DNA sequence: GGTTAGGGT
């Protein structure tokens, strides 16, 4: 079953719809920052004051970083783009060294977990709440 | 696995 991002808690498998705000690829992994415009007390508070940054929002604790390893990296890195919507299913969350929630997709997860990330066509009606909530923060 | 909310690869 799906959860709003405000409803996810560390160390539990979860599923959610989100919009991709930022991507970053590296030699090690592929990184997404995603939001559904709901607030979570463990997300990192993104600052509007950063001297140099291409982040335009949302600010505060409204987005979660996802680290994609191995097949998840190879699959998404030249596919998922900023502005896309995604559906992430049965993904795990952890707490990093500084105490912030993060979502991780580890390589070769058991088929039984049915863990996945897929792009959602932007015209899909399940994305309506995201688009509506976005209006509160622009 | 990686380090810390940038960079813009």
């Amino acid at each position: 079953s799906f959860s709003l991002l405000s409803q996810i808690t560390p160390h539990q498998r979860c599923s959610f719809y989100a919009q991709v705000i930022k991507t970053w690829y590296s030699d090690k992994n592929f990184t997404l920052y995603v939001t559904d415009y709901t607030e979570n007390e463990l997300f990192f508070p993104m600052s509007p004051y950063t001297s140099s940054s291409r982040w335009r929002g949302p600010f505060g604790r409204f987005s979660i970083r996802c680290i994609l390893w191995d097949e998840h990296d190879f699959y998404c890195r030249n596919y998922i783009k900023e502005g896309d919507y995604v559906v992430m299913k049965n993904v795990r969350t952890k707490i990093d060294h500084l105490g912030y929630l993060e979502c991780i997709l580890h390589g070769d997860s058991a088929k039984r977990y049915n863990m996945s990330i897929e792009k959602v066509d932007s015209e899909e009606p399940e994305l309506n709440e995201i688009k509506s909530r976005k209006r509160l923060y622009v």
